[PDB]
């Protein structure tokens, strides 16, 4: 929809899309995360995490170490533009962030930081 997108992650370790657009006229942008399938957060939880391409690797690796009770995300991470909670089949969440945070010349990627998931669960976000 407008200034918002709906994203799904499933039991197959797949987001429903690998590309998100943000109209530059938006002041705030909202990602609505959902989870088809039947599984639970502790073995197939997913989140939606947004950073620069260059920072993705560090966010994923620090998140893997941070544990489940921290959504597999290091607290107070300066590299994270936006994040949702970790959800499971039936659990759902949304995140809204400031479009001004998306700087020029920067390439952004969104991904899941549940351990090992980033290998398949990643994509790109850019301004339109
Ligand atoms: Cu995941």
């Amino acid at each position: 929809a407008e200034c918002s997108v709906d994203i799904q992650g499933n039991d197959q370790m797949q987001f429903n899309t690998n590309a998100i657009t943000v109209d530059k006229s938006c002041k705030q942008f909202t990602v609505n995360l959902s989870h088809p399938g039947n599984l639970p957060k502790n073995v197939m939880g997913h989140n939606f995490v947004l950073s620069t391409a260059a920072d993705m690797q560090g966010v994923v690796t620090d998140g893997m170490a941070s544990g489940l009770d921290k959504d597999f995300l290091k607290p107070d991470d300066s590299r994270v533009i936006a994040q949702t909670k970790l959800i499971g089949s039936g659990e759902k969440d949304s995140v809204t962030f400031d479009v001004s945070k998306l700087k020029e010349g920067e390439q952004f990627m969104f991904f899941c930081t549940f351990p090992g998931h980033s290998a398949l669960m990643f994509g790109w976000l850019h301004l339109k």
